[PDB]
């Protein structure tokens, strides 16, 4: 039901708060250093460092820019805010297997 930072229980998001982007909540892609990460996709999410500011740079969902999401309380890298885009204007892609949910 709750979803915290595996590393450290830093509260984070909810299951109630997943969003379907582009039909489903997960999302499997890869970065230019060729690590795949599963994202789930939030409306919401708290406790994060969202840190510099947004690129679009090999932004894996059209018309977003991300930043960096760092746990706020331990630094461990749990994924991007997303912004700059349309219906959502904003949401989080959380790497799954970074969080423990209740
Ligand atoms: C030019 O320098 C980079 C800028 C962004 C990244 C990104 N890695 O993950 C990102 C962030 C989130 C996203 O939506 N898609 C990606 O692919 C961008 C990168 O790879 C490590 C870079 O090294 C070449
Ligand atoms: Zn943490």
């Amino acid at each position: 039901s709750i979803f915290r930072c595996r590393q450290c229980g830093q509260t984070i998001s909810r299951r109630d708060w997943l969003l379907p982007m582009g039909g489903d909540h997960e999302h499997v892609v890869f970065n230019p250093a060729g690590m795949i990460f599963r994202v789930w996709c939030f409306s919401l999410a708290q406790g994060l460092r969202l840190i510099g500011a947004p690129s679009g740079e090999f932004s894996w969902f059209k018309g977003y820019d991300w930043t960096i999401a760092l746990c706020g309380q331990c630094g461990s890298h749990l994924g991007w805010h997303y912004e700059g885009g349309s219906q959502p204007q904003t949401f989080f892609g959380l790497i799954k297997d970074r969080l423990a949910e209740g």
